[PDB]
Formats: C-alpha cells, sequence, structure tokens
C-alpha cells in the first residue's frame, strides 16, 4: 500500500487478480477477508490506483462474484466506493459535491445489490438498504421529470420480490426475515420521498400482515402496519367507506371483514378521517356508529384469531373513535349495562397486562393483581389501552346516570376501583382511574 502511494504506478489487472484470487477469495481465518477488505478501501480511496479500465474489469469480475453470505462490514466501504467511482466513470453517475447521484438505471451493480440485503446478517442488510435509499431516493437533472416512472417501477419491484417471497411459507425463519428486509427497503424508501395509489398495494399488504401473526412473527405486523401507517390513506378505502355509509343515510360487514389486520387498518382510517371531514362524523353516527362500536367491543368473536397486539390494537383505536361519538350525542340512549361490563372488563385485563384475558372470568385478573411476581406491568401501549377505555365510561354515564348506581351492590365494580387505584401500576393509569372516577361522582 504505501509503495503504491506516490510512486504514480498503475496496479495492473493481472497481479492484481493473484493479490485478490488467492489471497482472500480462498482463505481460511477470517481475518484474512478482513485484511483484504480494508487494503482495498484504503487504496480506492478518492483517486483510482487500478486505472478505470481494470476498475469496471476486475471489480465487475470477481469482486461481484464474492458471497454475499460471507461479507463483513470492511466489504461494504470498498463495496460502496466501487459503486460509486465504476459507475461515474462510464457515464451511468456523477459525483457531484459529496453524493453520487443518478444519472442511469440499470446499474452496473444493482443486481446484486439487492441479493446482498436479502442475503447477509442484520449489519450488512443495513448498510445496503442505506446505499440503495441513498441512490435511489437521490434524482436530479435529466430525469426529473420521471419521478412516477422512477418510484412507481422500485415500488412494484419489491412487492414483485414480496410476493415471491410471499408464497414461499404457505428456513421459514430464514424467509421471514427476507420480508422484514424487504420492506424494511420500503420504509426508508418512502421516508426520504416526503422530504400508495394501487389498492392492491394494500390489499397483498392486508395479508402480509396476517401472515405475521400466521407463524407468530413479531417484526412482520411491525414492518406492514408502520408502513400503512407511514402511508397516506388509500383512495379507494376512504371511498368505499363513506359511500357505504352515505348510501346507508339515504357496513357490518365492512368492519368484521374475516382477514383479522384488515380491520385495524379500517379502524385506523376512520379515526384519521374523522379527527383532524366535518360531515364523515354525522354520516357514520347516522348509519350505525354508535351501535357498532358498541357491538364490536362486547362481542367474542370479534376476532377470534386475533394476535396480541392486533386485538388491542384493534379495541385502542376502536374506543378512541367512541369519544367523539359520545361527546357529540351529548348534546341531546342505546348504551346499557351490558356495554359497560365490557369496558370495564377491558380495562380489568389492560392494567393487567393480560389483554389476553379479557375474556376471563374475571376471577384470574385479580389473581395476577395481587402482586404476581411483579409480571403485571401493563405495556407503554396498555397504557393508552386503559385511558381511552376509562374516559369512555365516563361518557357513557353521563348518558345513563342510573347504570351506575346498580354497580355498587355486586362484588364486581367494587374490586374493580381497589384494583385500578392500588393494585395496579404505573402511576399515568392510576392518575386517570382516580380522577376520571372523580367526574362520575
Amino acid at each position: 500500500r504505501f509503495l503504491l502511494k506516490d510512486g504514480q504506478l498503475w496496479l495492473c489487472a493481472p497481479q492484481a487478480k493473484q493479490i485478490w484470487k488467492c489471497l482472500a477469495e480462498n482463505a481460511v481465518y477470517l481475518c484474512d477477508r478482513e485484511a483484504c477488505f480494508k487494503w482495498y478501501s484504503k487504496l480506492m480511496g478518492d483517486e483510482p490506483d487500478l486505472d478505470p479500465d481494470i476498475n469496471k474489469d476486475f471489480f465487475e469480475s470477481n469482486v461481484l462474484q464474492l458471497d454475499p453470505s460471507l461479507l463483513t462490514e470492511n466489504g461494504m466501504k470498498c463495496f460502496e466506493r466501487f459503486f460509486k467511482a465504476v459507475n461515474c466513470r462510464e457515464g451511468k453517475l456523477v459525483a457531484k459535491r459529496r453524493a453520487y447521484m443518478m444519472d442511469d438505471l440499470e446499474l452496473i451493480g444493482l443486481d446484486y445489490l439487492w441479493r446482498v440485503v436479502i442475503q447477509s446478517n442484520d449489519d450488512i442488510a443495513s448498510r445496503a438498504i442505506d446505499l440503495l435509499k441513498e441512490i435511489y431516493t437521490n434524482l436530479g437533472p435529466r430525469l426529473q421529470v420521471n419521478q412516477v416512472v422512477i418510484h412507481e417501477d422500485f415500488i412494484q419491484s419489491c412487492f414483485d420480490r414480496l410476493k415471491a417471497s410471499y408464497d414461499t411459507l404457505c428456513c421459514a425463519r430464514q424467509e421471514a426475515v427476507r420480508m422484514v428486509r424487504v420492506l424494511t427497503v420500503l420504509r426508508e424508501y418512502i421516508n426520504e420521498c416526503d422530504s400508495s395509489l394501487h389498492p392492491r398495494y394494500i390489499s397483498f399488504l392486508w395479508q402480509v400482515a396476517d401472515l405475521g401473526s400466521s407463524l407468530n412473527m413479531p417484526p412482520l405486523r411491525d414492518g406492514a402496519r408502520v408502513l400503512m401507517k407511514l402511508m397516506p390513506p388509500d383512495s379507494t378505502t376512504i371511498e368505499k367507506l363513506r359511500a357505504i355509509c352515505l348510501d346507508h343515510a339515504k357496513l357490518d360487514s365492512l368492519f368484521f371483514g374475516p382477514s383479522a389486520s384488515q380491520v385495524l387498518y379500517l379502524t385506523e382510517v376512520v379515526y384519521a378521517l374523522l379527527m383532524p371531514s366535518s360531515d364523515f362524523q354525522f354520516h357514520f353516527l347516522k348509519s350505525g356508529g354508535l351501535p357498532l362500536v358498541l357491538s364490536m367491543l362486547t362481542r367474542n368473536n370479534f376476532l377470534p384469531n386475533a394476535d396480541m397486539e392486533t386485538r388491542r390494537g384493534a379495541y385502542l383505536n376502536a374506543l378512541k373513535i367512541a369519544k367523539l361519538l359520545l361527546t357529540a350525542i351529548g348534546y341531546g340512549y342505546m348504551p346499557d349495562i351490558c356495554v359497560i361490563r365490557a369496558i370495564q372488563k377491558i380495562i380489568w385485563a389492560s392494567g393487567c397486562g393480560s389483554l389476553q384475558l379479557v375474556f376471563s372470568p374475571n376471577e384470574e385478573i385479580t389473581k395476577i393483581y395481587e402482586k404476581t411476581n411483579a409480571g403485571n406491568e401493563p405495556d407503554l401501549e396498555d397504557e393508552q389501552v386503559c385511558c381511552e377505555a376509562l374516559e369512555v365510561m365516563t361518557l357513557c354515564f353521563a348518558l345513563i346516570p342510573t347504570a351506575l348506581d346498580a354497580l355498587s351492590k355486586e362484588k364486581a365494580w367494587q374490586t374493580f376501583i381497589i384494583d385500578l387505584l392500588l393494585h395496579c401500576h404505573s402511576k399515568t393509569v392510576r392518575q386517570v382511574a382516580q380522577e376520571q372516577f372523580f367526574l362520575m361522582c
């Protein structure tokens, strides 16, 4: 390296092979590969030393032929510079100031840069995604009129890769990472776009989230849900609900679709429309709004095939709509006792961290309360599941004053306040528990 620093010599391809092919490509110890990777990283630093004709030769000859499964962090910065230097020399990219911004689309290295992220460990995939977002999102002149063409082409390609990866499950844990990473490609991709139109993009994604609970893969649901949330509401779905609401103004199956996850997204859509759109509240309450929200909360077959976060995610969203429904109708009767028994049962398990037991005989929920190994801590999201649940209970009791009168007699509605004020934890829930008990008083 030091000899080839100021001697003005060009590292010819023949000797470039033997230092490459026979040294690290066929090695024994991992440090042997580490040595060659970093040595290349400094060698091509900011100025070529093999001359561009060899640079376009040996990088595309066997450097790209390296197995992505055996590649480390040092393999990234050399690989990135190869993408930057080789592409900008032929006229496929431009260095510009720092970021080698896009000029062509059929890049010589994009063929296996997808392979690098699809088949690697956690750190390598992140860097590969970092490079994909760096090149794809950053677009400049001479294609600046073609955002739709480039962005849609990128989106459809991943969806095809997602769909191709999807059908394999129907190595299962390995392919599960493939969906996680290909979605991981998608999520930061749209991040720089801000700084979709196809209904199929969510319809397929609906089944994707359900498959996450089919094998109980946590990040799959997380990946799909974050992707949907960081995605402006689907045009087809938003018009469909208001059309049926308008149709019923002059729907039960809409929110009770057999697919589990799509219920969560549809509930998310309505609440987003309701909160700041002024007319949708009137249409929703008129057709079936308040009767449905209580029915979907008081029923056991609301989502029989529900994962832990899916059902509570269905809950935490549903109760949010129940707020503005009751407040609007407050200025001026379906609510009854059976509705409350569910809502109290929601908070029962919610402050226990055991919403899965929200269909328990209610004696078990007491049992975990009395210092059961200190393992009933509510999650940072179970805290809300209690919070908007309590305030809804206050609004309903304002509508029906006599309902709370009968509740004092039973054993329930006595241990309920004791648990929510003494045996509960994570004070913020207990803060609203007492405070909302005061308003009803």
